[PDB]
Order: structure tokens, then C-alpha cells, then sequence
């Protein structure tokens, strides 16, 4: 696209603010970011917010959404839809042009681990060059393991293809399938969709520890089969829903867009990988490690 | 197929009629028709009575069913095999040859949305050329949110592949991936699996209505990851069985030949699209439409 | 390789022996096997023991598993991995060199049907070589459908790609889809992943007894869409954990080294193919069969 030679939108900071006791207002961005997917490889990403996926979003359960997108792509037209909300797609998930904000509200009336995304045509390429995320709504009454869980975390799934190639999205294998994380709490990484950063700085906890990952495989085409290596998941909610209750399970399939709280234990220290176990992904990118030690930090 | 050359034999009208209180008779037909599968492309099918996929059959849990299937391809044997019901493979799902016919009698005892299809060597091939179909089978108790649900659809997803490709089928990406709408009840569409028809005639609805759709993947190749966007299913049931009951779902992951009943809350006027979230086959064509207005009349 | 030219090393028995009431010695190898995946296609594998899939390994839910690997290869290192366990991946999970046994301890807590391999990068290429298999861990209490099930068996799914090449192994079609079954009492058939051998010699059961699959699908890379033709599952626990229950699914969707226990009941006499509804994967190799019979001998 002509008019994203040398475009380069530094990222923009998500705003969100609480408006009502089950109102919230969200301020987003779409804007044209380099992104570096894997080593030497910068990806012109569409985005959220100069993020790949985008940024973390968690609002209550019963939380009314007024957000607002604001399109700083100076040719394209994107919009937001986000799974967590119940929304008349063809008048809340319209497209907002180049330069132009728009607003929208919804509400999420639905406990869970929501997959976000720009929903304008092609959907594909949409989300294909970058414009994904999670959308967490809290459940009103927890989930009925909250009291064991001593850390919890983000993570998101995504493939990258050939750059901003139809044919490649619809018909080829994706070329990198990686995780990110998204900062849940002030401390916590947030990085974006690449095959390194969580090798190179792991996702931190303690020896003993019950974590609970928050995660979705936003895809775009692909199935996750989520396993964390040296453990078996406690527990697992499907698409975070409370009721959709499994225990016991060594992997967890995520559909394309498809979510789960999942709740594991940690019993010695060392670094357990985070893979999909669908191995030809993993072995382009799709491993994050999780560090334990005696004390939980470094 | 030099026999299939010029070959469209007109749809010919599911026969059933129930003679029990728990016994049906089904006749079929295997014959070869042309469906337009994408806009200006042919494809020259396999098919159960002239609709790929097939004409829905519906029965009762606990009816057998006395299935005739009249072979009209002037050439290769077809067969047909019920995911619903216990047979003996060997002697049940067996061909019939060209221009005969056979029927076989097997009981239904388990309620659900099942995959039909054909089963002569190579299924794949058979399959993949339009030999599938979904059948119901409604639960004696029915499902514990029925007195909920103001309006019902079937949907069924397959993919298309290079006409009777062998190579195509085993090893290649698929060309399309559609939806379909089989009618449940006098007025609804019945379709056949396209690129287009469910977008440019949406399944209707009214604003506020709680939609159930009987869904089945029937492949032959890919999982589905099903979602309505702008709105979560309340409930799901897997594989139409009411004991597997998930709550509040963004997504349904449905294995080749996997099927669920689904239902979800329409809350806006508005075109609500329906897909498979894996985007390279929603882009290949797997998007249907759902239009809600305040009447539900168009 | 060039050091494994030549090589062939004949298959050696899995040893285990119970050396208290919560603790069990396991020894493996690591060796290069060839292996028939397909009537004249000789894989030079890269296994456990020399099977590939590896020897069936049964313990006790809270078995405590003493494991030695005993690595015959003689030039690259493996590991074991064993989803069953609570482990540090990075201690406990490490490389055994070349002609070196290491022995790890760790306790198998959870029930299931567990997926294990080696563990070493590159993992894809260690499990597509072949280094993969199954533990199943017995729960203490049972199934609540034990008494309920005739006979079992363990069946396993796993593909076979170009030989040795990652980019094959990465971003290629399986060249074949495999069952192959592991022996739970004398008399079973124990085979390896091919095309074959379980339509040639089928698995064995008599008219209308219940029988219980343990199931795993070990990719590397594929999911699997489980499925008996001719009948339904009655009952399926995912990853073989009780709680995890599902009832009358016509297929299992399994993640990769996503396992289940699923249990049918066969109601007449004949020969029941076990597949893979992904057709592609099933053409290519993924279909096994089960002869029922009057008495349930051959
Ligand atoms: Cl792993
Ligand atoms: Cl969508
Ligand atoms: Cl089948
Ligand atoms: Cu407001
Ligand atoms: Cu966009
Ligand atoms: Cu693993
Ligand atoms: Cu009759
Ligand atoms: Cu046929
Ligand atoms: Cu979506
Ligand atoms: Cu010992
Ligand atoms: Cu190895
Ligand atoms: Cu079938
Ligand atoms: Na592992
Ligand atoms: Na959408
Ligand atoms: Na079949």
C-alpha cells in the first residue's frame, strides 16, 4: 500500500476509564506499526494501538462498552468487533475511515477470554496483518478455583504470513505461529505477537505456585492445541465461562478465536515451555517459557 | 468420468414417511447433478438427491430407520453410512450398484445432529464430490432450554476441492468453504453448500429472538471453529446431545464430521454474519448471513 | 545422518517393574528402528524401544515413575517427556547423550491418557521422526462406566512426513496418517504406525459388547476428528480424566497429544472401520479396523 511506504505510527497508549458502576469508555487506535516478528524480520503490522495482537482490555461482567476507534491509517478503513459483546455487527462493528474516530456501545454481558479484532472486509487480511486481541470480562461470581490460584498471566496465540498477501492468508502455511503476553498488572511483560521475547525473558512465577493463564488463539486460521510442558492443567474453563468446567486436562484445543482460562501447578523450579503442541507451529515460534524459581523473581 | 460427461440429473425429493411410532422410511438417491458452488463455477456433484449437501433428514431418538438408497449414477457404486445410527458397517453401509437399489435398517438411539454421507471406497473421494449430509435426531426429552428458543435453522459447512481430484483432496488446501441451510420447517431456505447464497439471502430473524441453529462440519477435511458474530452462545450442545451442555461460548470447535446445537441471543437489528473463525475458509467463501429486523420478515 | 546409515536396531522390551506401592521403575531406549509405515516404505525411525509409536506404558494414578532412558543412538542426544508428570522440563526432562542413561523421578498425579515423547530440540523433529507414545495413568476410582465396558483397547494416531526434513516436517501435508495399537493385556495386538496392519489384522470383539478406546492423537502436527463408523460413543472422558464426561458424541475432536478415553458399543456382526473424519489424513493411512464377531475370535 503506497501510503504505508515508511509508515511507522509509534505506539499509542490504550484509554480506558471507568464512566458507571456497569459503564466503561475505551479509546483505541488503529494505526500502521513495525513490528519485529522475528529476529530481522519487521512486519508493517496493522494494529491496535502499535500492538500485535493489541492491547489488554478487561472489563466486569454486565460492563456496558463505549468505545471509541480512532483511525490513524491514513488510507485504510478498519473497525472493531469484539467477541465479548452483544452487538448489531452491521451498525456497531462498522468501519471507521482513515483520520476519522468513531464510537460505539455494547455490552459484555458474558464472563470470558474474548478474542477482539478489526471486522472490516476482508476480515482476513484484517486480522492477518495484525488486528487482533483479548477482550477479558470478569465473571461476577469468580471462578469457584479463584482462592487456589496464586499468579495469573496473558497469553494470545497468532500466525504471520507472507506481508499483507491474500493468497498466502486464504492458502499457505502460516510462516510464524507465536505467543504474546498482556499485562494483567502493573509489573507484568506486555509484548507483542514474535518468536523471542518469551524465550529470552520468560514469564516469571514461583515454585509451588497455581497459575491460571488467561488465553485465546486469535489465529487468523489456525487451531491451538495449548499445552504447558511438566504440568497438566487443574483446571480449564472454555472460553473462560465458569460452567465450561474440565480438570485434568494435558491440552487444551482452542479453536480460532477461542478462548480458556486454564489453571496449572508448578512443582520444582526450572523453565517449562508453553507450546502449542501442534509441533510444525511451535517450531516456528509458537513456544513461550515460564520461569520458576524459589523466589519468583529472576 | 466419461459416463458423467453431460450428466445433471434434476433434484429429486427426499421421501420419507413415518410407518411406526418408531419406525421411518428414507429413501434416497445417489445421482450426479450440477451445483453451482461459487459464482460462475460448477461443480459437476456427487450427490445425495441432486443437493450437496444432502436434503436434511430429521427422525426421533429411538426410531429405526429403513433406508433405501436408489443408485442413479449410471456408473460408480454409492452407499450411505448415518452417524446416528449402530449398524454393522460391513453389511449395512454397503454399495449399491448403478441403477439398482438397496436398503438397509438400522436404529437411531442417540439424539443429535449427525453426519451423513456417503461410504464407498475412497470415502474421501466420495465425500469430497458431495456425498454429505446431516441427519437430526431429536431427543425424546428434548433440551432443557427449548422453551427458550423462538426460531431454528440448520447450517451445515463443507469445503470444495478441485473437481474430482484426488490429489486435490488428500494433499491441498481447499478451493471453497461454504455454508448451507437445510429447511427444518415449511418456508425456510434449502440450500446447497455455496459461496453466496446465505449472503445475499440471509436466514431471517427478529430483533430479541433466541436463535438455536443445528450445526454440523461435515469436512471431509477441515475443523470448523463456528461463531455468530455480535452476539455468544448461551448454550451448546455438542454433537446435539443434551448432556453436552457449555455455557456462554464465543466460538464452537467442531471436528470434521463434528456437529452441536447452538444458541444465541440476536439483542439489535442488524446483518449478523456467521463463519467459520478460521479466516482462510471464511474467505474461501464460509460466511453466511443472518439478517435481523424488527418483524423478522425481510 | 551418516551414523545412522545402516543402523537398524532391533526392537528391545519396554522394562518396568513396581517397586512400591506408589513407585515404579520404567527404562526406555532411544534408538534407530526401521520401521514398514507403508507396504514398502521403510522409515528410518527415530524411536523409544524401537517402535513408533513407543511401548504402552500403564501406571497408577500417584505412581511416582523412576524413568530411565538408555540412548542408543549413536550420535544424537534424546529425552523423555511424559505429559503425565509434574516435572521441570529443564531438569528432569533433559538430554541423555549418546550411549549414556539418565534416570529421572517424577510423580504421575492425574488420570489419563497422556501423550509422552522426546523432549530435545527440535522437538518436531525428534516426535515426527517418531519419538512418541503413550502412558496412561489409571484412576483411582475408576470410570464411572467400568463396569459397563466388555473390552479395551489403546489406539494411537500419529503422521509420518518426508523423511527426517524439517521443512517437510514444518510446512508440509503428512505423507501418512497412522493408527496403531499398544497392547494392554496378552494376547493384544501391539503394532506400530502404519498404513495397515490394523486392516489386515483388525482388532477383535465379539457382537454387542461395549468397548473402550484409550486414544491418543500424537501428531506431530495434526489434529484428529475420532470416530467409529456404526456406532456412537456412549461415553467419552477427555484425556482420559472421569470428570471430563461426555455422552452419544459421533466424534472425538483430539488436539494434538490430546487423548481420550471413549467407549461404543458394537451391535451386530461385521468389520467397523476407526477413523479420522479429517478423509484426507484417513486416505492417507488413518483407518483401522475392528471385526466383530459371533464369538469375538477371528
Ligand atoms: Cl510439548
Ligand atoms: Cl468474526
Ligand atoms: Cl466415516
Ligand atoms: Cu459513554
Ligand atoms: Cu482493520
Ligand atoms: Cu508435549
Ligand atoms: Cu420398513
Ligand atoms: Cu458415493
Ligand atoms: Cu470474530
Ligand atoms: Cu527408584
Ligand atoms: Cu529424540
Ligand atoms: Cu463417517
Ligand atoms: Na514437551
Ligand atoms: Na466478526
Ligand atoms: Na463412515
Amino acid at each position: 500500500i503506497a501510503a504505508h511506504k515508511g509508515v511507522n505510527q509509534a505506539p499509542v497508549p490504550l484509554k480506558m476509564e471507568r464512566v458507571g458502576p456497569h459503564d466503561v469508555h475505551i479509546e483505541m487506535t488503529a494505526q500502521i506499526t513495525d513490528i519485529e516478528i522475528d529476529k530481522g524480520k519487521i512486519y508493517k503490522a496493522w494494529t491496535f494501538n502499535g500492538q500485535a495482537p493489541g492491547p489488554l482490555v478487561v472489563v466486569n461482567e454486565g460492563d456496558t462498552i463505549h468505545f471509541t476507534l480512532k483511525n490513524m491509517d491514513p488510507v485504510v478503513p478498519h473497525s472493531m468487533d469484539f467477541h465479548a459483546v452483544h452487538a448489531s455487527p452491521s451498525k456497531d462493528f462498522i468501519d471507521v475511515m482513515p483520520n476519522k474516530s468513531g464510537t460505539f456501545t455494547y455490552p459484555a454481558n458474558k464472563p470470558g477470554v474474548f478474542m477482539y479484532h478489526c471486522g472490516t472486509k476482508p476480515v482476513l487480511q484484517h486480522i492477518a496483518n495484525g488486528m487482533h486481541g483479548v477482550i477479558i470480562v470478569k465473571p461476577k461470581n469468580g471462578y469457584p478455583t479463584d482462592k487456589e490460584v496464586d499468579r495469573e498471566y496473558v497469553l494470545i496465540q497468532n500466525e504471520w504470513y507472507k506481508y499483507n498477501d491474500m493468497n498466502d492468508f486464504q492458502n499457505g502455511v502460516p510462516s510464524y505461529v507465536v505467543f504474546s503476553s498482556k499485562a494483567l498488572k502493573p509489573g507484568d511483560p506486555n509484548t507483542n505477537g514474535d518468536t523471542f521475547t518469551l524465550k529470552e525473558k520468560p514469564l516469571l512465577a514461583k515454585v509451588g505456585e497455581k497459575i491460571r493463564l488467561y488465553i485465546n488463539n486469535v489465529g487468523p486460521n489456525e487451531v491451538s492445541s495449548f499445552h504447558v510442558v511438566g504440568t497438566v492443567f487443574d483446571d480449564v474453563y472454555l472460553d473462560g465461562n465458569p460452567n465450561n468446567h474440565l480438570q485434568g486436562m494435558q491440552t487444551v484445543m482452542l479453536p480460532a478465536s477461542g478462548g480458556a482460562v486454564v489453571e496449572f501447578t508448578v512443582t520444582r523450579p526450572g523453565t517449562y515451555p508453553i507450546v502449542t503442541h501442534q509441533f510444525n507451529h511451535a517450531q516456528k515460534g509458537a513456544v513461550a517459557m515460564l520461569k520458576v524459581t524459589e523466589t519468583g523473581e529472576d
